[PDB]
DNA sequence: AAAAA
DNA sequence: TTTTTGG
DNA sequence: AAAAAC
């Protein structure tokens, strides 16, 4: 007959081939509404919803067709039977001409710009990212600053090509400070992604020191800085502590990728948000892991963990409260099989 | 908002 | 019913 | 020391 789908994504195979687009699209907005409106429970119900339906094989084409699928209750049906109906979601049709949605999605499509400065501009009355740049009272951080001077090139998202260009920059500036290092892109495109809105990787070493562990970043962010390729820098010195805001050694940055590097009608240069994770070497299938996504599939990791297996999961580590010890792991296949879930590969973890 | 305690 | 929802 | 990244 059949199997039971999981409310939890680490027990569903996602890949990027999504039948339901139609209701998904409409979940999303419903979802970023309550994200806004800082209701966190209804923005979580319909993310839940939103993630299960893009692990179907096959598009909803009637009200039967959702029997069994959890993470659909009855408010999300209801979505679901109009969307059936004529083809949209008058729900969230009604968010796409709210104001307050409408500004929120507008300035926090600017780096820097999250949920809390997006309200207050918002409380002051300001609609327009023109009006906001040119007003004379505002006081923009370092973060805004750079995310208003480069907003075209980073509200245009970053290709296949473009990353693969990126890594190699990544890998050939790491292996000049640290030449055992290992360099792997994480994030949505080890998950199989054409686009994202960044590039992720995480760098780390078998041989090198503490302190060897700790210079890399600044090494490796300064010798760009020295070229001129620096656009943007904040490092974050590592809050992992070895024996929870908690992380490894990281930064965000914005780099110049010339258009020769990529295999010219304006600059032949694009800014590019990257990010830098360095680990640990006997921590790096916990923070590969952590690093790889998606969101939805790391949330319901921890959640399956704490509630199903009495363990604590993070990007560092796997502790089993029973047995009152730490696990560990030299691959994430080994993190899989201590938390007793199948294997899910990189590429269906897209919930 | 949905499911579990 | 109240509590949890990654943390 | 809230905020923005994960
Ligand atoms: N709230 C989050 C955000 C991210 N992550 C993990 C999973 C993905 C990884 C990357 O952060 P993002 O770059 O925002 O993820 P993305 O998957 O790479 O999507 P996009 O490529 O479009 O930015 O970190 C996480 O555990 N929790
Ligand atoms: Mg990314
Ligand atoms: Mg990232
Ligand atoms: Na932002």
């Amino acid at each position: 007959a059949v199997k039971k789908i999981s409310q939890y994504a680490c027990q569903r195979r996602t890949t990027l081939n999504n039948y339901n687009q139609l209701f998904t699209d409409a979940l999303d907005i419903l979802a970023e509404n309550d994200e806004l409106r800082e209701n966190e429970g209804s923005c979580l119900a319909f993310m839940r919803a939103s993630s299960v339906l893009k692990s179907l094989p096959f598009p909803i084409t009637s009200m039967k067709d959702t029997e069994g699928i959890p993470c659909l209750g009855d408010k999300v049906k209801s979505i679901i039977e109009g969307i059936i109906e004529d083809g949209e979601s008058s729900e969230a049709k009604a968010v796409l001409n709210d104001e307050r949605y409408k500004s929120f999605k507008l300035f926090t499509s600017v780096f820097g710009v999250g949920l809390k400065t997006a309200e207050k501009w918002f409380r002051m009355g300001f609609r327009t990212l023109s009006k906001i740049q040119s007003d004379k009272s505002l006081r923009f951080t370092q973060m805004q600053k750079a995310g208003f001077l480069y907003y075209e090139d980073l509200v245009s998202c970053v290709n296949r090509p473009e990353a693969e260009a990126v890594s190699m920059l990544v890998k050939e500036a790491v292996v000049t400070f640290l030449p055992d290092a290992l360099v792997t892109m994480t994030g949505g495109f080890r998950r199989g992604k054409m686009t994202g809105h960044d590039v992720d990787f995480l760098i780390t070493s078998p041989e090198a020191t503490e302190d060897e562990e700790q210079q890399l970043l600044h090494k490796v962010t300064d010798f760009w800085k020295q070229q001129g390729l620096l656009l943007y820098c904040d490092i974050l010195e590592s809050t992992f502590e070895k024996f929870d805001l908690d992380h490894f050694q990281k930064c965000a940055l914005i780099l110049k990728l010339d258009h020769g590097r990529v295999h010219q009608e304006g600059k032949g240069w694009k800014a590019i948000r990257v990010d830098l994770v360095m680990c640990p070497y006997d921590r790096r299938a916990f923070a590969l892991l952590g690093w790889t996504g998606s969101r939805q599939f790391e949330r319901d990791l921890r959640r399956y963990a704490t509630h199903e297996r009495k363990m604590m999961l993070d990007n560092h580590a796997l502790y089993d409260r029973t047995k009152r010890v730490f696990l560990e792991a030299e691959s994430e296949e080994e993190i899989f099989a201590h938390l007793g879930l199948d294997y899910i590969e990189p590429w269906e973890r897209n919930a």
